[PDB]
């Protein structure tokens, strides 16, 4: 049967979670997507010769630490932790998302990728070295993406699938 992988995209508002997801789903850049919409989207893809079904939850909205939201996030098999390379605050929020994932999955070993998005923009405030070093601190891959140009988009999502496969 076709394996389904449940991927969750997290990160500060405005980093490009929706734009990255919609680039994977539609193969089109969106400059506008209601910031409040949290939804899931599926796509069949071939990864390492295997056709698999990705189910991508594009998160949104305010923090909610209910038992119900925790149980829902625990359905995620792997997480993309996204910041924007021109927004320091988004990078400094990554530890919060990482800690919430560790908490809800009750594991220090959750499939995860650190994603530095908006790599097409000239306004960089987060050095690549600092981001690489954070991914090294976590023991996870780091991928530089642009939802606008498609830079890194398959690399980010496919790497996460490969991390889930290895965790199994
Ligand atoms: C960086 C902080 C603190 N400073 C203010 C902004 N902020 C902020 N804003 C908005 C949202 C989130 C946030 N935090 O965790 C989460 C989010 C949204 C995605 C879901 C997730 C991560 C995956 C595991 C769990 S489990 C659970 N119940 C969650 C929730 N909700 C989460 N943090
Ligand atoms: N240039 C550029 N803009 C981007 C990129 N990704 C997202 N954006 C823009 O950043 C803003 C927020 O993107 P959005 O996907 O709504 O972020 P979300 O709140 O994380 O879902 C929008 O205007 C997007 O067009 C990217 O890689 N490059
Ligand atoms: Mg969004």
């Amino acid at each position: 049967g076709m394996t389904e992988y449940k991927l969750v995209v997290v990160g500060a508002g405005g980093v490009g979670k929706s734009a990255l997801t919609i680039q994977l789903i539609q193969n089109h850049f969106v400059d506008e997507y209601d910031p409040t919409i949290e939804d899931s989207y599926r796509k069949q893809v071939v990864i390492d010769g295997e056709t698999c079904l990705l189910d991508i939850l594009d998160t949104a909205g305010q923090e909610e630490y209910s038992a119900m939201r925790d149980q829902y996030m625990r359905t995620g098999e792997g997480f993309l932790c996204v910041f924007a390379i021109n927004n320091t605050k988004s990078f400094e929020d990554i530890h919060h998302y990482r800690e919430q994932i560790k908490r809800v999955k009750d594991s220090e070993d959750v499939p995860m990728v650190l994603v530095g998005n908006k790599s097409d923009l000239p306004s960089r405030t987060v050095d690549t070295k600092q981001a690489q070093d954070l991914a090294r601190s976590y023991g996870i891959p780091f991928i530089e993406t642009s939802a606008k140009t498609r830079q890194g988009v398959d690399d980010a999502f496919y790497t996460l699938v490969r991390e889930i496969r290895k965790h199994k």
